[PDB]
């Protein structure tokens, strides 16, 4: 008796599909949940798959020279323009742009997808988090426990809408806040717990919603680099995401979303979303104060484009993140760098290594000088180590140890999916040429 | 002997006087702006404005007349002109940041005369962070209409700033300088006019005034471009390009203009994350916003901004020919008509009926007539049934602005509006208000 592989496209199934991809019978065990995200693969699996081959056309003797962490014109690929140049063919003369019924379908959608009773699509995941820290009661001064290794918008949503960042430690080899550290710096005007899943790699959820749980704290997570999680938001009273170019999925300009299963939650969203008007009465306001912030309708119908792509892509990022994991072991069993652990809770947005503080900066200009290789750091600067007014009056004699530890050693490598495995064989190689060298 | 045609709606004005047989000089001279790039190709000597722009078909069978048909907001020849330019923009991958972005504001510049400009997502945005820049804080003063949209308020309301609502000119609808200094108080810090449909605020007299107290001037111009002196006397002006105004992208939009520096700079940081102008992850204000208009948006705009002159002389063609056809209800007092006012680009056209009439009127358009109508907008500010209009606004009255709310009415006015729907919507309200 088989076990059937569904293939939903999210972290935990790709883990297996990666088993199954890499083996010589892939037959009618493997089934296709029948999704949007998935429509890229219906046509990639009606043959036997060399992942190697079919997915990356490698070419071992293509000579290579530069390696560009990320160039943006091979993040979106022809057939996704063709794509998009096809749907805006239809769109356009409609003349709804902002408003309009490619909203609405690309907000159903992603609530299937995420199992979510309510999807708000937002112009920005900065605004996403912004407007659910909001319909979640935020009032000024209420503090909110978060990491200081995030991109800088996530700190910008708490603050912007009044609230006080009340920074934690992470732990040092998921880079997520560490639950361990959250209940010592709860107070009483401790309202929430903002976590970031940061790179791709899912936090500490269950952990964390327990000591929410014990304090009467509310979730909201920051998963703008997170899509395609299993169990996303399944312990999170909001879920944010950012649909930006540059992110697993994206449109073509920005945009984001809020999940939540809680309808009065949903309203006080959209009611934020839109200049705080009674949801669907134009012109009525019901709350003090909105915003013009939900997605374009011009955006929704290239988001249901470009989401066909998601599933596919996910996994290319998977088989990159393993290849790296497996390829460079000796680096690590030497112990001369530290891998991320392949995990099933991680979408590998970014693929962070650990070297020595000491050896960062050289690493990285010989990576570049001597091979082509262009390495990066995500992010250079903490929260707490910013040159603000803010920062120098309230935030001085703040240590986080873990945190600044880990900040000095993190090489981001490059990954996306449409990278090649003949790069991706040069910027191993050069690693390893570079931290031989190192001793 | 030159009739210059900048697009602008002082030269329009002129331009439209000389096109209907009062000459005002000899050699028609398009400036060279992109603004002006579509009428290059019907602009000639002989213009006949009835057929050669407006394709007018005086018998064609109209059962309808909606107020403002999406769909028409933009042409067959826009759509191509955006497909085009997409075709190109696409494969290059870049839809935030880029280079059509900064081509956007280096024109807007230009056409605007004024020295910095910050694209922004929407023109709620612009106003948010432009009051931002300017140095709101919490509990400061912004005197203020009543009688815009909500996104003016919002945008003061969102940083935490409290309006002060002040009454208008009921012929203008503009915020009446008159009942400014009155409202002034030690937490006041700006005064935000806006150029409600369209039509410029008295801004000369409300600088006056500015300057006599100390205070900072940023006007939302979000219905307003093509002005003539747009920003002449404002510390910052706001404009937006979503899909309904004179001129507008596929999706949100706005822009910041000022002559500033420090200002500009300022905005720059609010509109991008409170980072170091150009320098990424660099945080040197204490927050700022994801709030910049997008490339892709930008190189839609570069393209759609080429109708803008031929569209607001249309507008103005509208306008006049309302005015002009209406008279009569005006003559015998039935009706207020708007002013005939260089200083209007006619985004909406507000005539006024009696307050008790208006439903009525409204209802047999439509009913009898297929013919649609609005009222832009519904609720008053100090009348939105919320928290804070209970506990700060109780009692308030405008006495000029609650009367004229309940008098205004927009006919339909857009580039794309036939003469022969005009017609109807006219011969239309004759046969209302004589029944
Ligand atoms: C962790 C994180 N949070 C929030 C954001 C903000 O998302 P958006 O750009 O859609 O505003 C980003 C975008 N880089 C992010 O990476
Ligand atoms: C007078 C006025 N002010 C501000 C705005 C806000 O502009 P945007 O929709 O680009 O946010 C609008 C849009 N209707 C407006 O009409
Ligand atoms: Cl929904
Ligand atoms: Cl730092
Ligand atoms: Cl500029
Ligand atoms: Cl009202």
């Amino acid at each position: 008796m088989q076990k059937q592989v569904k293939i939903s496209g999210k972290s935990k199934e790709n883990m297996s599909l990666l088993k199954h991809l890499k083996g010589d019978v892939q037959g009618k065990e493997l089934v296709i949940e029948d999704s949007i995200v998935n429509e890229r693969w219906k046509q990639v699996l009606k043959e036997k798959i060399d992942i190697e081959h079919d997915l990356f056309n490698y070419q071992k003797n293509r000579e290579i020279s530069k390696v560009p962490f990320l160039p943006v014109d091979r993040l979106i690929t022809n057939d996704e323009v063709e794509d998009i140049l096809n749907t805006l063919t239809e769109v356009l003369p409609t003349g709804k742009f902002t408003s309009g019924p490619y909203l609405e379908q690309f907000e159903k959608v992603l609530s299937t997808y995420l199992h979510k009773r309510y999807v708000i699509a937002t112009s920005s995941g900065t605004d996403a988090i912004m407007i659910g820290l909001l319909a979640l009661g935020l009032n000024p001064g209420d503090e909110v426990i978060m990491p200081a290794n995030s991109f800088s918008a996530t700190e910008n949503a708490v603050l912007a809408s009044g609230g006080v960042p009340i920074y934690v430690d992470i732990n040092p080899q998921t880079f997520c806040i560490d639950p361990d550290k959250i209940e010592e710096a709860i107070t009483p005007y401790t309202k929430f717990i903002l976590p970031v899943h940061l790179y791709g790699k899912h936090s500490d959820m269950q952990h964390i919603r327990q000591i929410a749980n014990r304090y009467k704290l509310k979730v909201i997570e920051d998963a703008c680099q997170g899509i395609g999680l299993t169990d996303l938001g399944k312990y999170a009273d909001i879920t944010t995401l950012s649909f930006n170019p540059y992110k697993n999925f994206g449109v073509c300009g920005k945009a984001g979303a809020i999940a939540t299963d809680n309808e009065e939650l949903a309203k006080k969203c959209i009611q934020f979303s839109y200049h705080g008007f009674e949801v669907n009465v134009k012109n009525k306001k019901v709350i003090n104060f909105g915003f013009n912030s939900k997605m374009d309708n011009l955006q929704a119908a290239i988001g249901l484009e470009r989401m066909k792509y998601l599933s596919l892509n996910n996994f290319k990022r998977l088989f990159l993140a393993d290849r790296y994991i497996t390829q460079l072991a000796e680096l690590q069993n030497k112990g001369y760098i530290e891998l991320p652990e392949l995990s099933e809770d991680h979408v590998w947005h970014l693929f962070p290594i650990k070297v020595r503080t000491e050896d960062r900066a050289d690493i990285m200009t010989k990576l570049n000088e001597d091979f082509g290789v262009q390495t990066d750091v995500y992010y250079p600067i903490l929260s707490h180590m910013q040159k603000t007014p803010l920062v120098q009056d309230k935030y001085a004699g703040l240590q986080l140890v873990h945190t600044e530890k880990a900040h000095s050693q993190v090489l981001h490598l490059p990954l996306y999916p449409s990278f090649t495995l003949e790069e991706q064989d040069r910027v191993m190689e050069g690693l390893f040429h570079v931290i031989k060298q190192e001793i």
